[PDB]
């Protein structure tokens, strides 16, 4: 029944995310000196430290957001990739596993709290 709820739940998936090992490329924005072409192939730079940011000063409004800001992470991860093989692209795909087996209880829990709310 709780429509804040997601907020603290997001923080906690947060923080179990910055303790994966394989979060390391994706806590900061990419550099571009270790990068140089990145700008040229991706045109919304994510990463998980803005996303926290981003909660952390209430400027998501929905679980949602977050969720798609997390997905652009993945999938900049998956366009900027030189092979499926890559080390990075693996790890961005086993993170984005966790992600999603964590957050859908997160997106349902909000979705029926809200319409509740609407009823
Ligand atoms: C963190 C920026 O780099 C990538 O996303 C990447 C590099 N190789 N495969 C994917």
């Amino acid at each position: 029944y709780d429509i804040q709820a997601w907020k603290k739940q997001c923080e906690e998936l947060l923080n179990l995310i910055f303790q994966c090992e394989d979060s390391e490329p994706f806590r900061q924005p990419v550099d571009l000196l270790e990068y140089p072409d990145y700008r040229d192939i991706i045109d919304t730079p994510m990463d998980f430290a803005t996303v926290r940011e981003t909660l952390e000063a209430g400027n998501y409004e929905s679980p949602m957001e977050l969720c798609k800001d997390v997905r652009l992470i993945f999938s900049n991860s998956k366009a900027y990739t030189p092979s499926k093989r890559s080390r990075i692209y693996s790890m961005s795909l086993r993170l984005s596993a966790f992600f999603e087996e964590h957050i859908s209880s997160v997106l349902s829990d909000y979705k029926s709290a809200l319409r509740f709310h609407k009823r």
